[PDB]
């Protein structure tokens, strides 16, 4: 940055790779993302617009020679970094909940202003020493792991929803300490899914056969209780992370309707213990 001064590469993104920065000149210390169409442009710069204490803001937009860098807030932990710091102990379920809580906030947000994250995953989850989490980095080797089955099975229009799948995964990997479906290609990211929730059909999800890459060789798994999926979450967390993973997109709750579920009857906002 001729305005900023690398400190060091953070992460990298899918679209590129982020570095902890100083603003040479205002001493800010930011996280910047070096990745153009006019498409990009004006979808890129809409987002300076959407600020939500959840969502971790877009400072600036930086277009030269061609070249994109992203300006965003400086966050001091990715979600993925903490919980394999609380891997040996787990990460406490009343942090796991606020988190979740939070989440859902900025989703709904979002979702509000008709904008999708759609490639949520630990890595573009941020927080700090206050005990806050945001979503970082909204899109517009990648992992799989937290990919809606919609998406996977060829919708080209899905919703709002697949944000709210992506982020039950997470929920469910914050709580066992693994991941939920680590899938390595997409027709194994599928099968994985299938056998844990069941093979979906149109019971399940009304028009799913004939979506565009639904098959009907698809090998016909039973489904599983989520007592083996998620010990040992609770009842309440259980039947949310149920609510969440839905098949049917129409029927997955929305980030609202979740946050009236009660599983945050009792929620709070313990602030966690980082080292950095
Ligand atoms: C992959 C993994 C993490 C990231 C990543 C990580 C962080 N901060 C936490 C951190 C992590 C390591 C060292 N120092 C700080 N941030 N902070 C703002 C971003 C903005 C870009 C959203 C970001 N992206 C990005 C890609």
């Amino acid at each position: 940055m001729e305005n900023f001064q690398k400190v060091e590469k953070i992460g990298e993104g899918t679209y590129g790779v982020v570095y902890k920065a100083r603003n040479k000149l205002t001493g800010e210390v930011v996280a910047l993302k070096k990745i153009v169409p006019s498409t990009a442009i004006r979808e890129i710069s809409l987002l300076k617009e959407l600020n939500h204490p959840n969502i971790v803001k877009l400072l600036d937009v930086i277009h030269t020679e061609n070249k994109l860098y992203l300006v965003f807030e400086f966050l001091h932990q990715d979600l993925k970094k903490f919980m394999d710091a609380s891997a040996l102990t787990g990460i406490p379920l009343p942090l796991i909940k606020s988190y979740l809580f939070q989440l859902l906030q900025g989703l709904a947000f979002c979702h509000s202003h008709r904008v999708l994250h759609r490639d949520l995953k630990p890595q573009n989850l941020l927080i700090n020493t206050e005990g806050a989490i945001k979503l970082a980095d909204f899109g517009l080797v990648v992992t799989l792991w937290y990919r809606a089955p919609e998406i996977l099975l060829g919708c080209k229009y899905y919703s709002t929803a697949v944000d709210i799948w992506s982020l039950g995964c997470i929920f469910a990997e914050m709580v066992t300490r693994r991941a939920l479906f680590p899938g390595d290609s997409e027709i194994d990211q599928l099968f994985r899914i299938f056998r844990t929730l069941g093979t979906p059909d149109e019971v399940v999800w009304p028009g799913v056969t004939s979506m565009p890459d639904y098959k009907p060789s698809f090998p016909k798994w039973a489904r599983q209780d989520f007592s083996k999926v998620v010990p040992p979450l609770d009842e309440d967390g259980r039947s949310l992370l149920s609510q969440m993973l839905h098949y049917d997109p129409n029927k997955r709750i929305s980030a609202k309707a979740a946050l009236a579920h009660p599983f945050f009857q009792d929620v709070t906002k313990p602030v966690p213990h980082l080292r950095l």
